[PDB]
């Protein structure tokens, strides 16, 4: 029986086996090689995955998302308290421990982040058994580099509750790297800037490499820029549009504002490939129908100011893990926004020219390296 490796993300997590000499990522019921992690109750059923996903707009109050935001702190810890205002669902305080509070089968339940966690890895090590066809037992689960001691023992406990033996936590950066091989370097040591762009957070760290043993320089970043802040500007774009067109404000109808938020997720993707996208909405406000479209440019205008902050974490580093551009051995793309031409183009000219690792997918390379190195583990 192989082992699996889980990037257990934010906002999607993915799924790898390291089996007959490679790396296989999993696709979920739905095709999809990543999985939202979310987890929707109902009167009748639990939802997780896709399934959750597709009826957020429906269900606000018990369709839980965030968790990782969550898992490991106390309830009085600032973050909890500043997150927990922009959220629809109830967080509740049990022994200075947060809590989500939702109505499930039409009774009130309360469940711990790791919980909530624990469900997206169930589904994940059922993703894995369907593909693998036999029962999977071991793990290795990544979390952010500045993952606490109390974060790290929440993940590894929602692994345990799913069923699985945690081999090991591994940072995500750390997984990255390993997808590109870049652990099997010789004595000397190698840095490696790790460039991770992902659906809610961004962060970037330098690890050093020497004969296979990482050592974390440098981490920075901001734990609200994302993908989603991205598709929050092409909303607000579209609202305008509609707005100008039928004199109609769609913004204080939550499904409506849910509804363009997913076809702009969607269009977002489409322009990572192409120089425009076709956005064509049914029913969006009061049966009326919303088909428009948007350029790569007018997208890129609209996102200008967020694209070029993601350079500052970038000097921060760099600062301090006292190097300059020029010493950075290796550039990691992670997370699907690092797919945004923009972005690339800037990163790399940043480097002043310099290649970028980005020939696994980046939703995907995180998931990648703990399949790796979940199979060094075995063995
Ligand atoms: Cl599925
Ligand atoms: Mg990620
Ligand atoms: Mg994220
Ligand atoms: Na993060």
């Amino acid at each position: 029986a192989a082992a699996i490796g889980i990037d257990l993300g934010t906002t999607y997590s993915c799924v790898g086996v390291f089996q007959h000499g490679k790396v296989e990522i999993i696709a979920n019921d739905q095709g999809n090689r990543t999985t939202p992690s979310y987890v929707a109750f109902t009167d009748t059923e639990r939802l997780i995955g896709d399934a959750a996903k597709n009826q957020v707009a429906l269900n606000p109050q018990n369709t839980v998302f965030d968790a990782k935001r969550l898992i490991g702190r106390k309830f009085g810890d600032p973050v909890v308290q500043s997150d927990m205002k922009h959220w629809p669902f109830q967080v509740i305080n049990d022994g200075d421990k947060p809590k989500v509070q939702v109505s499930y089968k039409g009774e009130t339940k309360a469940f711990y982040p790791e919980e909530i966690s624990s469900m997206v890895l169930t589904k994940m090590k059922e993703i894995a058994e369907a593909y693998l066809g036999y029962p999977v037992t071991n793990a290795v689960i990544t979390v952010p580099a500045y993952f606490n001691d109390s974060q790290r023992q929440a993940t590894k406990d929602a692994g345990v509750i799913a069923g699985l033996n945690v081999l090991r936590i591994i940072n995500e950066p750390t997984a990255a790297a390993i997808a590109y091989g870049l652990d099997r370097t010789g004595k000397g040591e190698r840095n490696v800037l790790i460039f991770d762009l992902g659906g809610g957070t961004f962060d970037v760290s330098i690890l050093t490499i020497d004969d296979g043993i990482f050592e974390v320089k440098a981490t920075a970043g901001d734990t609200h820029l994302g993908g989603e802040d991205f598709d929050n500007r092409l909303v607000n774009h579209f609202v305008e549009e509609f707005k100008r067109k039928h004199k109609k404000d769609i913004s204080q109808n939550k499904r409506a504002v849910r509804r363009l938020r997913t076809a702009c997720e969607r269009a977002k993707r489409t322009l990572s490939s192409s120089t425009q996208a076709s956005l064509e909405i049914d029913s969006l406000f009061e049966g009326i129908d919303f088909y428009t479209s948007i350029t790569r440019a007018r997208f890129e205008e609209l996102c200008s100011d967020l694209f070029r902050s993601t350079l500052e974490p970038v000097e921060k580093a760099l600062r301090d893990a006292k190097l300059d551009k020029a010493q950075i051995h290796d550039l990691v793309l992670v997370g699907g926004s690092t797919r945004i031409p923009k972005v690339q183009k800037l990163l790399q000219d940043f480097f002043n020219g310099r290649d970028l690792n980005k020939s696994i997918n980046p939703d995907e390379a995180v998931a990648y390296g703990a399949a790796v190195q979940a199979a060094i583990l075995m063995g």
